[PDB]
């Protein structure tokens, strides 16, 4: 079995600025959500040959994780907040299609997403 090649942090093609929301979803990664421990098999691609799981990539065409946006937010890959709250929903969407409603997987994302909305809620206007 194969991984597909994570998704990109970084691209010269595509346009990008810094935001004081793009910094803030910065810091609620880093400070907020990261250090849960309901967080760890989102803090990187999942590793389909390691969890024995050869259909992951076959049901998931649009992976996305933690450690992907983390990179991509110190990259300042992103153009707005949008884009990177949609990477997050990407990656929730994906462990509610994937696992079975129940699953503790399922329930450390929905730790994660309830965090997560609380602090998009608070979402600084853009400067
Ligand atoms: O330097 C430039 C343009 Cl000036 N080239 C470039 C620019 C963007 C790029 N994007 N690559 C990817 C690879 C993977 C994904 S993903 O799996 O869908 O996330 C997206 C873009 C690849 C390349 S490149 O193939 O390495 O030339
Ligand atoms: O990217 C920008 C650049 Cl100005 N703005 C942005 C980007 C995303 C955004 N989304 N906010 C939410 C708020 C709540 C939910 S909900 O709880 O899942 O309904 C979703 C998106 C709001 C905004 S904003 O309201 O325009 O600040
Ligand atoms: O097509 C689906 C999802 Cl793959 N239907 C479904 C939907 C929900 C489900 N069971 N969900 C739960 C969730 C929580 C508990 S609990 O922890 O005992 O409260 C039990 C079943 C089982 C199923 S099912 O096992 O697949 O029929
Ligand atoms: O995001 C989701 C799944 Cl994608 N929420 C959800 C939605 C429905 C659900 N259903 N749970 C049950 C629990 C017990 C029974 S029963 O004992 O068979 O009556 C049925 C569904 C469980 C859950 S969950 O346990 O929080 O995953
Ligand atoms: O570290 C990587 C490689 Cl880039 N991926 C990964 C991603 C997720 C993961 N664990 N996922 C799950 C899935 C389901 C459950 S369960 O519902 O509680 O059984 C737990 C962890 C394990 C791993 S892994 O153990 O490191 O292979």
């Amino acid at each position: 079995s194969m991984n597909p090649p994570p998704p990109e942090t970084s691209n010269p093609n595509k346009p990008k600025r810094q935001t004081n929301q793009l910094q803030y979803l910065l810091r609620v990664v880093l400070k907020t959500l990261w250090k849960h421990q309901f967080a760890w098999p989102f803090q990187q691609p999942v590793d389909a040959v390691k969890l024995n799981l050869p259909d992951y990539y076959k049901i998931i065409k649009t992976p996305m994780d933690m450690g992907t946006i983390k990179k991509r937010l110190e990259n300042n890959y992103y153009w707005n907040a949008q884009e990177c709250i949609q990477d997050f929903n990407t990656m929730f969407t994906n462990c509610y299609i994937y696992n079975k409603p129940g699953d503790d997987i399922v329930l450390m994302a929905e730790a994660l997403e309830k965090l997560f909305l609380q602090k998009i809620n608070e979402l600084p206007t853009e400067e």
